[PDB]
């Protein structure tokens, strides 16, 4: 007996297709689940349109976090009433059978579905550019002083197409977002997309979303995650394979530095000592992004050899942008405004 029979044993509402709510919403089916709860497809009788309804778990901690989501969505939606800045539209919310429900505009496939449809061969560099420009514009929007919003969980699954045959996108899931003042969490971001500062337990700001974006864009074009760690130690090591040891000025201020690294008497840092002649990672900085992207070898896995819009010059620009997004130092990591001016975006 959970919530008088309406809930399962993980605080979720037991969805029933064909159910009608408040003489208004006709529940078609379940679209998906997340840590927050569920999302369903529904027809709104009153407005004569399909909508997506996020059903938050019936548990205080989740309800309370979703209240923050609502505040942030409404705040974004009123600075962006023209819907031109790439953020999902929250139409309204309501409580129902002890669940907070958020009603959103209907959207199409997310970018992971999109990758999956190519069998993980990746999408064209032209399409990757289109997503990147939109995403940087969205981050510019979030960075406006009145908002100062950190999404905190960018990943391909949270970027959706508006229409299945078009390149327009919206960002969803501000369920762990916060504003630059009011930061309340420590372990955040999905692991593959998690920034060094968060891994290191350091204070974080809007620049963590740019880190994530850097990872996403590479994955969109290569078809696989750039840094696919199975836990925090693995994750940090995979980053180090590509970018080398993080600078001393950061590790010196990092509460969790010694979870991954050790400081030599001479004042420099290294990876923690490994056992016994075991070898698991490439040496620091030797896994070059140059090769991962196949800059001079026909793109990822050679698969773009002799296609248009995949020149060496194109790839070099793309690579420069990504490396600026993956700067270890959040003070110098490229910011949305300057990213939008990068040569990768030239008309
Ligand atoms: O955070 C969300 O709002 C969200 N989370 C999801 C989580 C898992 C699977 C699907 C999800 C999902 N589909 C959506 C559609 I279609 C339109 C608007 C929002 C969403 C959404």
């Amino acid at each position: 007996v959970y919530n008088d029979g309406y809930d399962d044993d993980n605080y979720d509402y037991i969805v029933k297709n064909g159910e009608k709510w408040m003489d208004r919403y006709e529940i078609d089916s379940l679209i998906g689940k997340g840590s927050f709860g569920q999302v369903v497809k529904a027809y709104d009788r009153v407005e004569q349109e399909w909508v997506a309804i996020k059903i938050i778990k019936n548990k205080k901690a989740f309800l309370n976090q979703a209240q923050i989501e609502v505040r942030l969505l409404e705040l974004m939606n009123k600075h962006d009433t023209e819907m031109k800045y790439y953020i999902v539209h929250l139409k309204r919310h309501f409580m129902f059978r002890n669940h907070l429900c958020l009603v959103f505009e209907m959207l199409s496939y997310n970018l992971y579905d999109l990758l999956r449809n190519t069998n993980f061969r990746g999408v064209s560099l032209n399409l990757t550019r289109k997503f990147a420009q939109q995403m940087c514009t969205a981050l510019l929007f979030l960075a406006t002083p009145e908002l100062s919003i950190i999404h905190c969980d960018l990943k391909p699954e949270n970027i959706l197409l508006c229409n299945p045959k078009r390149s327009a996108i919206k960002i969803v899931d501000f369920g762990s977002s916060c504003q630059l003042g009011q930061r309340i969490y420590q372990y955040i971001q999905s692991r593959f997309y998690r920034s060094p500062e968060v891994l290191l337990g350091m204070p974080y700001d809007l620049a963590i979303d740019m880190w994530s974006l850097g990872c996403i864009l590479v994955e969109m074009h290569t078809g696989e995650p750039l840094f696919s760690g199975a836990n925090e130690v693995d994750q940090m090591n995979k980053i180090v394979e590509v970018l080398g040891i993080p600078p001393a000025h950061i590790l010196d201020q990092a509460p969790k530095a010694r979870k991954f690294f050790e400081k030599l008497p001479d004042g420099t840092w290294n990876l923690k000592k490994t056992k016994d002649g075991k070898r698991e990672y490439k040496p620091p900085g030797t896994r070059k992004l140059h090769n991962i992207l196949g800059v001079e070898t026909g793109g990822p896995g050679g698969r773009r050899a002799g296609e248009s819009g995949h020149t060496v010059a194109d790839y070099l620009k793309f690579k420069d942008l990504i490396l600026r997004m993956l700067d270890y130092d959040p003070k110098t990591r490229i910011q949305p405004y300057y990213a939008l001016q990068h040569s990768f975006f030239k008309k």
